[PDB]
């Protein structure tokens, strides 16, 4: 089996991308978040203290004729940001651009932090990472991507993210028209729970490339790219005007400027972010002080190749026994 389906920025800054999925008999679609650096899949619900629902469309599992309730099972998840949520569980058919699991765990939100009734157009989130995370107690649950794993023509997902446009994620297979060049895999360490992997270093605009291991993770749920502050030092640094704001809370660069691009190795290959993607515009509206996006990991405890870096490349999560992930241009 595979799947295709097509995930679209929530805004005009790419913020997020979200993916319509659905969910139950008949079918509910919600628009979820599909998030490699966690690995819950959770919804608004009808269980959802409706003063922390604005807008979002919500599951509710008395509808579904395939919803069970899973006994005594609880979620409670934060995430880097410092959001969270919390709720119990249901398993229920979950289907992705065609591809159908049964008894998925769709964790039912009865409690979300304000970032997340603020966003109306995330109804959830629908995690990627290694089912070693997932936050279900007192049974921990698989991700949506393990349980179609043996099923799946090639055990693979796909994230294929645009800039300020829609892009796609496919599972169990890998569409060879979606890319350029060839695609090059490298290591990945699934000892923290993360698609977590070493790019082998970074070059500034047309600068030289500088080798050097970093360290990090592969995170479509990151809006921006989080790198060692030498690393983003060097890059804001030939910016005129940029500066690290403990104000603002990271570095911001003025909005006249023109921003230079920003190369990730991936063992010998090159991808190559534009500067435009590094734009995330005016800190406040109607400011001329622009947020920049790439920002120190410093303090977050691990480096995230976040929504900029994954949109400039075609990304292969390979599921295999070893797990892998691969880069390609586009």
């Amino acid at each position: 089996s595979t799947g295709s389906a097509t995930t679209t920025p929530i805004d005009s800054l790419d913020d997020a991308y979200i993916t319509p999925v659905q969910i139950g008999t008949p079918a509910q679609t919600l628009n979820l978040d599909f998030d490699t650096g966690s690995s819950d899949l959770w919804v608004f619900s009808s269980e959802t203290t409706a003063s922390e629902v604005d807008g979002q469309t919500i599951y509710t599992p008395s509808k579904s004729t395939t919803a069970k309730l899973l006994s005594g099972a609880t979620w409670s998840i934060s995430y880097g940001d410092g959001s969270s949520s919390s709720g119990d569980v249901y398993t229920d058919t979950v289907s992705v651009g065609g591809l159908t699991v049964t008894g998925q765990a769709v964790e039912s939100a009865k409690k979300v932090s304000s970032s997340f009734t603020e966003d109306s157009t995330i109804d959830g989130l629908l995690g990627l990472a290694f089912s070693t995370l997932n936050t279900v107690s007192p049974t921990q649950q698989k991700t949506f991507f393990d349980n179609a794993k043996a099923s799946l023509d090639s055990p693979v997902f796909t994230a294929d993210l645009g800039y300020h446009a829609p892009g796609t994620y496919n599972f169990g297979f890998i569409d060879t028209t979606a890319y350029t060049g060839s695609i090059t895999y490298t290591a990945v360490s699934t000892k923290q729970g993360f698609w977590e992997w070493t790019s082998t270093g970074y070059a500034v605009g047309s600068g030289t490339f500088k080798s050097t291991s970093i360290d990090g993770i592969a995170d479509t749920g990151t809006t921006l790219l989080y790198l060692p502050a030498t690393v983003v030092s060097a890059y804001w640094a030939q910016v005129s005007g940029a500066k690290s704001s403990s104000s603002v809370g990271g570095y911001v660069f003025p909005c006249s400027a023109t921003l230079p691009s920003f190369t990730f190795g991936v063992g010998s290959a090159r991808i190559v972010i534009p500067g435009d993607y590094i734009d995330f515009g005016p800190i406040s509206t109607g400011s001329s002080s622009c947020f920049g996006g790439i920002q120190s990991s410093a303090g977050i405890g691990i480096n995230i190749f976040g929504d900029v870096a994954l949109k400039a490349a075609f990304v292969v999560f390979n599921g295999a026994t070893t797990p892998t992930l691969g880069f390609a241009s586009k």
